[PDB]
């Protein structure tokens, strides 16, 4: 029954993690009803700001992080969806299910993190609740939480950044390594993997 086949809506920016000042905090920029409408039309005329966006579909909410002029997030949250923009839906410019990674051109007014070249293993994970969690790098795509916490505190933070001491992007949060519901480590997409996807 082709005529009745539905179309999936767009990912919608519904807020951000404000890191401009000395205090990190989450801001909501669009409520549920407006989100639903924006998802169907793909038309989002709200001003975008900052590096870390809170994004939503009709069924999920997670994060998206701007690096090198691309807004990146996880495939398991966004799938192949478009993202809403002032002039209509924007198609992904990167999609890699093997890495759990997608990307769209960064929205006008967003700011981009710089890829980290420090080679440091003292990292910081930014969650959708604006918590800044110290993480020690343990491999190319793994880092341990200095203070483990239940997975409930990390749920909905896929697509968020791991940052170096200087605030450069080191990776994109992908999955939690949990033992009996406690997240002792995180799996992330290295920024180097993003830079390779960009070419
Ligand atoms: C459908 O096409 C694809 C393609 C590639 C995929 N690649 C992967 C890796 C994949 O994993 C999926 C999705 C992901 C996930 O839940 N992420 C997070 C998230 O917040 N999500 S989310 O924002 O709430 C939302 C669900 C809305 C979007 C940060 C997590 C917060 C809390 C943990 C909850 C408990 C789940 C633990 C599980 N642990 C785990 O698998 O660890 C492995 C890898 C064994 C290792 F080795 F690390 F131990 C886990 O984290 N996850 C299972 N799904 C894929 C799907
Ligand atoms: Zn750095």
């Amino acid at each position: 029954h082709m005529a009745s086949m539905k179309k999936k809506g767009s990912v919608v920016i519904v807020g951000r993690i404000n890191l401009s000042g000395d205090t990190a905090y989450a801001q909501q920029t669009r409520g549920e009803e407006g989100c639903q409408e924006t998802s169907q039309t793909g038309r989002d005329k709200n001003q975008v700001e900052g590096e870390v966006q809170i994004v939503s579909t009709a069924t999920q909410t997670f994060l998206a992080t701007s690096i090198n002029g691309v807004l990146w997030t996880v495939y398991h949250g966004a799938g192949t969806r478009t993202i809403a923009s002032p002039k209509g839906p924007v198609t992904q410019m990167y999609t890699n299910v093997d890495k759990d990674l997608v990307g769209w051109q960064a929205p006008q007014g967003s700011r981009s993190l710089t890829p980290c070249t420090c080679g440091s293993s003292d990292l910081y994970l930014v969650t959708r609740h604006a918590d800044v969690i110290p993480v020690r790098r343990r491999g190319d795509s793994r880092g341990s939480l200095l203070s483990p916490r239940p997975i409930s505190y990390l749920k909905g933070s896929s697509g968020g950044p791991l940052l170096c001491p200087a605030g450069h992007a080191v990776g994109i949060f992908r999955a939690a390594v949990s033992t009996r519901g406690v997240a002792k480590a995180v799996d992330f997409i290295p920024v180097e993997s993003l830079e390779t996807t960009m070419r």
